[PDB]
């Protein structure tokens, strides 16, 4: 029982509420270009989702089961969805900005000039309302969220509860490699920008490539492990699972450092 | 064995390393006196983290500490636990007397402050420190196995004698820093009464910073130092739990001093 303990979630909401908070502070302060704006709500999307679901865990510590806390069901049910929701939105929110920085670097002409907040504010809006709809189908008989081992957390039940399981999984391996084919693209377009000019202009270019290369690192880590897992009980494995969406938590953690708070900690063929 | 998990000195090697590096960037890119000192702490926090993490890690993956050290090493790690912890806690005590001396004197402070001093008290502190932590070998003190056998401390029960200089020391800087802080609280705040907004926003963004470190303080150390003084005249458990709390405040330590600012930067009577 290594990691049945109250001290991990504990930990969790306090680091990811004071990184989020600092975030949303910088972009409140600084504007509201389309950037800040996708950041400043993807801080506050993570955040949402993290006092929404840590309070519930750390009562049934406390408490000593989700039974005798919860009959009928009716907090396991909206504990399973408000996992799902918040999870798809932080990945597809960065494959969004993933997008966004593809088509930036491709044509800085019209982007410049075209690019306007309210589109920023109809992505934003798309993909709460998308991954909201996919969440209300265990509600709709399509899936079913039952409680998890060991008795603190409800998520996805894994063994058309089977379709349901693997339509998340799915999702989540296409948010990833929307992102990961959009980020090696714009560091190739970069950095061949870069030799056709050949320290300023080089600088630049190799810190917005550290920039991408670990915004894919950090969702490689803390994804991989539960998207693949759910894949293997689909077609210790109680243990192993709970350190996986622990995993999958650590990347709402990570947020709000691997876009604003890192840059602004280190901000400040001899122009070249 | 909730407590009895490898994760917890992974993730604390981890996050100490992060903010105790990026730390000791930003004061290289700056060799005053308050960078020098705060540059030299995060040094001190990270060797104690690299000099201890790796050996708790190799104990936790092998599954006991008597078969792997037949005890030269269980003494030299209680040691090193001894010289970075008291280190720490007198390297922030010699700060807050540096505060207090400056606004209590900011024309003397400033023109007869020298490097010289700062190295003096940072050199004195260290080998104090490591004087303090030979007691054992030289037979005063002991340091035996821990549970759950992953560590090494001083043994609580002249082993009481040296138990308890170590708690006794640190309720010693635990007062100085408090005391220095709330004095120089109250040296600011009528400074600042006495000439009524730049004025006003340095004194209070200042009185955050005293204040946060008393709380850093008091939440990481009390707990470790007083379980100690009540062994000497569940056991187990909690005072792992206090080892850990007490180790907290070495990670917190660049965040508290240096990063917090850097993400947040930017009757006499706008200058009010
Ligand atoms: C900014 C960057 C900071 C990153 C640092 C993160 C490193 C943190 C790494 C780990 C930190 C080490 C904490 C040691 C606690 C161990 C407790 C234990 O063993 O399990 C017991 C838990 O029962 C409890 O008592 C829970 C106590 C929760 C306190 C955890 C620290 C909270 C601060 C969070 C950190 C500060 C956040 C705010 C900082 C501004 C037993 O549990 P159970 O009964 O079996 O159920
Ligand atoms: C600026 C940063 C602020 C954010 C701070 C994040 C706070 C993170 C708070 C807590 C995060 C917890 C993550 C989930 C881990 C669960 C593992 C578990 O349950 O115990 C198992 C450990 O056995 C293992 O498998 C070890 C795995 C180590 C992963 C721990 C995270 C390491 C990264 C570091 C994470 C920080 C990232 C560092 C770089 C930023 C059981 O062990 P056993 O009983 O011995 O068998
Ligand atoms: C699929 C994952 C999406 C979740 C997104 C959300 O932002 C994360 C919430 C996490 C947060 O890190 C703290 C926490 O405990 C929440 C629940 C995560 C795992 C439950 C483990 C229960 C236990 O500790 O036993
Ligand atoms: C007296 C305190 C001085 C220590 C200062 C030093 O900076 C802290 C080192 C800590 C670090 O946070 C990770 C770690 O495990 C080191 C040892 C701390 C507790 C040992 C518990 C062993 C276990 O987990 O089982």
């Amino acid at each position: 029982c290594g990691s049945v303990s109250v001290a991990f979630p504990i930990t969790m909401l306090l680091t990811g509420f004071v990184g989020n908070a600092l975030a949303m502070l910088l972009v409140s302060r600084s504007y509201r270009k389309s950037f800040l704006l996708c950041i400043g709500w993807l801080a506050l999307t993570d955040l949402v989702g993290q006092l929404l679901t840590t309070p519930v865990v750390i009562v049934v510590y406390l408490s000593k089961r989700w039974e005798h806390i919860d009959p009928s069901g009716r907090l396991c049910t909206f504990f399973g969805l408000t996992m799902t929701v918040f999870g798809l939105s932080s990945l597809f929110i960065a494959s969004a900005m993933a997008v966004e920085r593809a088509l930036a670097i491709r044509a800085p002409h019209w982007y410049a000039s075209h690019m306007k907040t309210r589109i920023t504010r109809a992505v934003l809006l798309g993909v709460w309302l998308a991954s909201l709809a996919f969440a209300l189908l265990p509600v709709l008989g399509v899936g079913q969220y039952t409680v998890q081992w060991p008795g603190t957390w409800c998520f996805i039940s894994t063994g058309g509860n089977l379709f349901f399981a693997s339509a998340f999984a799915f999702l989540g391996l296409l948010a990833l490699t929307v992102t990961f084919s959009c980020n090696l693209a714009t560091i190739k377009a970069l950095v061949d920008r870069c030799r056709a000019k050949a320290a300023q202009w080089g600088r630049i270019t190799t810190e917005t490539a550290i920039q991408l290369m670990g915004i894919m690192l950090v969702l490689s880590v803390c994804w991989s492990p539960l998207l693949i897992m759910m894949l293997k009980m689909i077609f210790k494995e109680c243990n192993f699972f709970l350190i996986a969406v622990r995993l999958a938590s650590l990347n709402q953690i990570l947020d709000p450092w691997v876009y604003l708070l890192l840059r602004k900690i280190l901000l400040r063929a001899k122009y070249g």
